[PDB]
C-alpha cells in the first residue's frame, strides 16, 4: 500500500495519537534505555572548568500506540521532519553550560519504529560540560569527567532512564586526545535528583582521563632542573668575583620566580598547593640557599688565615652537598608522587 | 475520560481562556511566589564585572480560570509545547547582560496545574549578571552579588513578585567555587523600581562571596616577600663591590615594579588604592630604600678613617633595621586588614 | 464587556486596521517622541572603538485608528505577543555594530494605549555602539559618545523623530563606571541624514565621559617617576665603577623602553602623539641623557689633574641639574595638560 | 481608494504575481543596478586576514508585473514585512566569512515601487570580508580590499549585476580609520565566475587603504634607533672595563632580538621578508657587529705597545664608522622604500 | 503554459509527491554523486586542532518522481524557497565542530531539475573541521586534513554517497594560504561507518598541506643561531674578567630557555618531542656547555704556570671545537630532517 498514507494513518489526527501524552499515561513508568557514541572528545580547559564533547545520543523506548502489524516491514526508518509530532523524552544534561544541535545540511536526527512499538531515536549533540577538577597532584593527576542525563519535567513515577546492557558508551576508533589518555573502562552509576518539585530520574557516566607528563617535563621540570644546575655552577667560581657570583645568583632566583609564576598561567585560581607548586617552591628554596651560601662565604672571607680556609671549606662541602640534597629530594618526590596516585 | 480532550476543554477556544489576560483582570494583583535552585555558579570575572549562573527558576501563581474538579488527579503535569497558550508572568532580570534558555534535547520547562488553579512553572536559565564590585581590600574582600527579578510590563497594581516562605534560594549539593566560598545565608530584600512609566514589582536576592587568599599568597605575597629578603641580602655583601650591590638593587627594584604591574593584570582599571597595591608600594619603597642606603654608603665611603667606620655602621644598623621595620609593617598590615573586614 | 472581544474589535480583520499603513497615511508626518533609560553602561574598549549600553527605549506616538471611547479605562496595558499586529516606527541605530533584544523569560516589551490613541512602546535593548575617540590628551581626556536614532525606511515627509521635553535621557540610580565619570548633562541635537534615497529623520544624544587618572598614575606615571629617580641614583655612585654605572644606565633605559612599549598595549594603533607618549619620550630622553652624561664623564676621566676635577664637576652639576630640569618639565607638563582640557 | 486593497490587488493571489518567477521569465536577463553606502569601516585584522564593514546595499531592477497606473502616487514606499512576497535577486558576497542582517527594532529594510515597475530595495548589512594581503613592504604598504557581489543561483542568461552610473560607492561623511587612510577613488571591475554549473554574474569593487607610519615609528623604528645608539655608546667606554662593555653589548643584542620577535606579534605567519624584518635584521647585525668589535679589541689588547695603539685605533675608527654606515643604510633604506610604492 | 502551474503540478498535493519518501523507496539505493568547490581555505589553528573552510557542496541524484516531458526546457532552475518541499539527502560532516549556512541576502542555495529527473543541489557552507595533527617534525611537516561526508539517518541499503568522476574537488583560482601550500592532488577514499544502528555511507577526501619554513627560520631558528654565536663570543674574552664571562653565559642560557619556552606558545600540549624541541634542546646544551667550559677554565686557573697554559689551551681548543661541533650537528640535523619527510 501507499507509504504516504501509512505515515498519517499510524499516527496523527486520524488515529488520535497525541504527542503530549506518555506511552503509558496511567500505569507503569516508561523505561528509556540510553547509549552514547563519542564522535570527538577534547577542548578540556582547566581555566573554564569544562570540556567539549560531540556525541550521538540514542534513546530506545516502547510506545504501544506506534505498534503496527499490517505493514510487512519489521523495522522502518522515518524522516526527521515528523519528529515534532511524536512523543520524545525530555532528556537534558545537568552539568552542561552550553549545547546545540547540528543542522549542517539537514537535521542530524534518526528515528526507527519497530513492529512491536519500539522507538529508536538517535541525535547528534555538541556539549560543553562542566567538570569539577581536583587540581592537587596537578601534573600527575587523573581527572574524572561526569555526564548526567536527567528528566527535567517527568517524575520517577512517570519516566525512568536506564543504561543499555550491551555497549552503553562506545568511542570512535582512533579518537585520541593531545593532553590525556581516556581509559577503556567507563563507570556507570545511578544519580537521582531530589528537589522540592519531586524525584527525577538520572543516569551518570564518568570518564577517567590521565594527563601525560611529556609536555610538563619539557616545559616546566627540565628548565627548572637546568636553573638549579645553573645555581650549582656558582660553587665552582672563585671567591673574590663578587659581581659574577651575585649576578648569577640574582638572575637564577629571578628566573626561578618567573617560572614559578608562569607555571600557573593556564590554570584557575585554586588555593591549595599542587605538585608543580611544591616543585617550584623547593627549586626556589635551593637557588635562594645557594645565594645565601655565597653571602655567608663573602661575609666570612672579609672578617680579617682561618677565615679563608673556613670559607673555602664551605664551598667545598657545598659542591657535594647541594646536588646530593637535591638528588634526595628528587628521589623522595618522584616516589611519593608515583605511589599516592593508585 | 480521554486525556487529549481535557487539554483543550480546560483551556483554549472552546473554554474561552485567553493567554493575554491576567488571572484576575479587574481586581487584586496576581501574587507570584518565586524560588531558585542554583545548578552551577562560577565564571566570576572582575574585568567584565559579571558572573555566570545556571538556575532553575520556579514561579507559583493562582489562576482561577485553570481550576478543574472533574478530573480525579489532584495535581497534573503538562508538556512544555503548550506553554505558549497559557498566561505566564513577564519576569526579567534587571542586571543581566546576556541570557538564554536551554533546548538541549527539548525545552527545559516544567508546568504543573493543581485542582484549585495553582500553577507551578519551572524553567532552566543561564544568566550573565553584572556585579558592581568594591575592589578595595582586594585580596581580603567579601563581594556581594545581586539578582533582581522584575516585571517589565505589569505595574504593581497588576502583578506582585514575592519570595517563597520556605526555601527561597537553594543551592546544588557539592557546588564549590575555585576562587570563592559562597556563604550559607542569602539576603532577600524588596527592591522596587520607579520609572516615568509606573511602579514595577521587584524582588532582590544577594549572595556573599569570600575570596580565598591561597592563590594570592602563592602568586603575589610570597614572591614579593622573597624579593624584599633578596634586597636584604645586599647588606651582607662587602662595601667595595659596587657592581654586585648596584646590580642586585637594580634587579630587585625592576622585578618589584614588574610584579606591581602584573598584580593588576586581571583587574579592571579602577582608580582607588587596594590592599595589594599598598603592599606592592611598600615593598617597592623598601627595595628602593635599600638601594638608596647603598648609595649613601658608597657616597660616604669615598669622602677621603671615620668615614669607613661610619659607613660600616650604616650597614650594621641597616642589617637589623630593615627586617625589623618590615616586620612591624607586616604585623600592622595583617592586623588592620584582618580587623576592618568584619 | 469581555476583554477578549475588545482586543480584536478595536483592531484586526473586523475593524480593518492595517499594520503596514501609517497612522496618517496621506497628511502630516507622524511625530514620535523618544526617551531612554540607561540600565547599565560600560565595556568601553578603546581598541575596538565601541561601548556597550543597555537601555529601555520608549517611543510615544499618536495613532488615531487605535482610539477608543466605549471602554471605561483611560489607559490600558497590552501583551507583547500582539505587537506584531500594530504599526511601529522603524527606528534603528546608525552607529551600532551589534545589538539584540532580550527574551530572558518573555519578550521584554511594553505597550500602552490611551483613550485618545496615544501609543507608548517601551523595549529593552543591548547596544554595541561605535565611538570615534580622539586619543590625544589620552590620560587626561574627555570622550564624547554619541547615539543616533534614525528611521531606515520612512522619509521626513512621513515620519519625524523628536526628543521628549521632560526627561529625555535618564540614568539608573547608582550606575557607576570603573574607568569614567558620566556627566550629569547630556547634549541633544538634531542629526539629519541625506542620502540619494531621501531625507531621513534622526535624533542624536551625546554623552561626555571623563577618564580617571588614578589607574594611570599607579600603572604608568609613578613607575616611570621611579625609573627616572633610579637613573638619578647613578650620579651618587663613584666614577671608577664602570660596570655598576653602565649596568644601571642600561637597565634603566631598557625598562623605560619596555614601559613605553607597554603603555600602548590596550590602545588602537593611532598615529598621533598622546600625553602618555610625550611623558614616556621625555622620561626616556632623561634616562638616556643620564647614561650619556656618564659616558662623557668616563671619556673625560681617562684623557691623561684638571680632567679629574672637571669630570667630578660634571657629576656635581648633574646632581642638582637633572632633578631641577625634571621638576621644571613636570610643572610645565601638568600645567599645560590641566589647562587645555577646558 | 483604500490603501489596504491596493497592496493585495497589485500583487498576490488575486493578481497572480509569483515571487518564484523572474520579471522576464523567458526573455532578456533582468538587469540589477547596485550601489553601496559605507556606514562604517574598520576592524582590519591582519592575523585573521579580514575586515568588517557596515553597508547599505541598494538594488534597483525593473519588474513589469509590479507596474501600476491607477494609483496617483508616482513612487510609493512599502513595509518590510511584505518583502517575503516579492521577487528579489539572490545576491551574495563571494569573499565573506560571516554576515548578518540588523533587526535592532524592526527589519532594516526599504522597498520602493515606481509607476513603471522600477523596484528599489535597500538593506543594511554587516560583512566580515576576507582580504588577501601582500605583507611585503609591511609598514609602508597600500592594501587592496575587494568586495564581490555575485548571483548564487541565476546564470548570466537570467540575471546580470551592474554598477550604478552615478555614485556607485559612497562613504559616510567623517568616516575615518585609526590605522589607514581610505582613498577617494574606488575601482570598479567586472568579475565573472565560471564553474561547472554555469556562468554567474559578478561585480567587484576594490578599495585602496594606505597604512600610516606614525604608530610604527613610535613603536618599532624609534626604539630600535635608540637601541642602535645605545650600542654606539659602547665605543666611548674605556677598554679595560670588560663587564661594562660586554654587559652593554649583551643587553643590546637581547633587547634587539626581543624587539624583532615582538614586531611580528600581531601578524600572520607569512614566510617572506618584510620591510620591518629587514630593518630589524640590519639593526641586529649592527649591534652584533658592535659586540664583535669589542671582542676584537679585547682580543688584540691582551696579545702581549703597538697592540694598545692598534686596539685604540679600532675604537677611534669605529666611533666615526658605525654612525656613518648606519646613516648610509638609513638613507638608502628610506629612499628605496619611498620609491617602490608608486 | 503558465510557469506558476507547473511548479505545483509537477510536485505537491496535486501530484502526490512526498518529500519524506526516497526516490526509489523499495528497490535499489539512491546514488548521490557529490563534488565540492573550495571558495576559501585557512584559519588552521594547531591549538584548537581544527581548520575553517568555505565550500560549495553539489549533490546530484536521480528522482524519477520529478521527471517531466511536457515542458520544453531540458533543464530548469528553481527558487530556494521550495527546497523544503523536495526530498534531499541527509548529508552531514563527521568531523565538524561547528557549521552554518549563509543567508546574507537570500538563501545561498541552487536547485536544478533535468528532464529525466536528475536533481542538482548546490549549497554554500562554512565548516570548522577537526584535524588530527601529527606534530612530530613540526616545522618540516606535511599535514593531512580530512573531510568525511556521511548519511546520518539512511543505511547503505537506502542511500549511497559517491564522488563525481570528473572534478571531484575543485579549488578557487588564486586561493593561497599564509602558512601552507595546498597540494594539487587530493586523495579520495571510501570511509564507511559501522555502528550498532547500522551501516552508513561515507565518502572521505583528504588534503595535503606543507608548512613553509620562512616564518620559523625568521622567528625561531636564526635567533637561536645568533644566541649560539653569542655564546661563542665568550671564548675570545680574557680569562680574568669573571663578571663579563659569567654574565654573558647566564644571559645566553636564560634567553635560550625563554626562546625554548616561547617556541611552543601557539601549540597544543603534546607530549612527544618535535624537531623544534630537539633544536632548542641542543642549542641550550651548547650554551650550557659553553658556560660549563668557562667554569672549568676558572676552576683550573685558580689552582695555584702549567695551570695557566692548560686553561688557555682549553679556550684555544674550544674556539675551534664549538663551531665545528655545531656545524656537524647542523649538517646532520638538516640532512635527517630533509630525508625522512619523503
Ligand atoms: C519499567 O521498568 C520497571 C522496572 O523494571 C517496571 O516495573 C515492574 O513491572 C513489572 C511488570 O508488571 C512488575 O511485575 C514489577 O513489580 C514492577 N517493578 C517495579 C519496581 O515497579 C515497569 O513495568 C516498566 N514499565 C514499562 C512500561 O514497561
Ligand atoms: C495578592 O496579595 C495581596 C497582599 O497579600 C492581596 O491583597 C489583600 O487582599 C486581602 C483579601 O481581600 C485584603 O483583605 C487586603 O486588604 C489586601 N491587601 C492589600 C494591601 O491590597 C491580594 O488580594 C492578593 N491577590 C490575589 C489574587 O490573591
Ligand atoms: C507633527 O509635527 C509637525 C510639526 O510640529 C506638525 O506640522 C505642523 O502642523 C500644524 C497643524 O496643522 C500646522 O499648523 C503647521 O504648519 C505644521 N508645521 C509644519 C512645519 O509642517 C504635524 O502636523 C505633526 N503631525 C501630526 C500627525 O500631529
Ligand atoms: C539587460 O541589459 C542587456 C544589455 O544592455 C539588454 O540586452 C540588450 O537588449 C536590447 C533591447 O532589445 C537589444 O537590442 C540588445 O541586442 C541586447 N544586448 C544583448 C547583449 O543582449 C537586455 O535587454 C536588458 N534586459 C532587460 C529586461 O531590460
Ligand atoms: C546505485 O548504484 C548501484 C551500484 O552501481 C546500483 O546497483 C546495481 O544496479 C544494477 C542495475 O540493476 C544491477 O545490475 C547491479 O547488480 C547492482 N549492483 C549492486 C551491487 O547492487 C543501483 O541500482 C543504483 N541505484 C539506482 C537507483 O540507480
Amino acid at each position: 500500500m501507499s507509504p504516504s498514507d501509512f505515515l498519517d494513518k499510524l499516527m496523527g489526527r486520524t488515529s488520535g495519537y497525541d504527542a503530549r501524552i506518555r506511552p503509558n499515561f496511567k500505569g507503569p513508568p516508561v523505561n528509556v534505555t540510553c547509549n552514547i557514541f563519542i564522535n570527538s572528545f577534547g577542548s578540556i580547559a582547566e581555566t573554564t572548568m569544562d570540556y567539549r564533547v560531540n556525541i550521538f545520543l540514542r534513546q530506545k523506548w516502547n510506545d504501544p500506540r506506534l505498534a503496527y502489524s499490517e505493514y510487512p516491514d519489521d523495522s522502518l526508518d522515518l524522516d526527521p521532519s515528523m519528529l515534532d509530532s511524536i512523543w520524545k523524552p525530555d532528556l537534558f544534561f545537568a552539568n552542561e553550560k552550553g549545547a546545540n544541535f547540528h543542522e549542517v545540511t539537514t537535521d542530524n536526527k534518526l528515528l526507527r519504529i519497530f513492529k512491536n512499538g519500539n522507538v529508536l531515536y538517535s541525535i547528534r549533540l555538541t556539549l560543553t560540560l562542566s567538570c569539577p577538577m581536583d587540581l592537587k597532584n596537578f601534573p600527575m593527576d587523573v581527572q574524572t569527567c561526569i555526564m548526567q542525563l536527567e528528566s527535567f519535567g517527568y517524575t520517577m513515577n512517570d519516566l525512568i532512564f536506564e543504561w543499555q546492557d550491551e555497549a552503553p558508551v562506545q568511542v570512535a576508533e582512533g579518537l585520541t586526545l593531545p593532553q590525556f589518555l581516556l581509559k577503556e573502562e567507563k563507570d556507570l552509576r545511578y544519580c537521582t535528583k531530589h528537589y522540592n518539585t519531586g524525584k527525577f530520574t538520572c543516569i551518570e557516566v564518568r570518564f577517567h582521563l590521565e594527563r601525560q607528563m611529556g609536555y610538563y617535563l619539557i616545559q616546566m621540570y627540565i628548565p627548572s632542573l637546568l636553573i638549579v644546575i645553573l645555581s650549582w655552577v656558582s660553587f665552582w667560581i672563585n671567591m673574590d668575583a663578587a659581581p659574577a657570583r651575585v649576578a648569577l645568583g640574582i638572575t637564577t632566583v629571578l628566573t626561578m620566580t618567573t617560572q614559578s609564576s608562569g607555571s600557573r598561567a593556564s590554570l584557575p585560581k585554586v588555593s591549595y598547593v599542587k605538585a608543580i607548586d611544591i616543585w617550584m617552591a623547593v627549586c626556589l628554596l635551593f637557588v635562594f640557599s645557594a645565594l645565601l651560601e655565597y653571602a655567608a662565604v663573602n661575609f666570612v672571607s672579609r672578617q680579617h688565615k682561618v677565615f679563608i680556609d673556613r670559607a673555602k671549606k664551605i664551598d667545598t662541602i657545598s659542591r657535594a652537598c647541594f646536588p646530593l640534597a637535591f638528588l634526595i629530594f628528587n628521589i623522595f618526590y618522584w616516589v611519593i608522587y608515583k605511589i599516592l596516585r593508585h
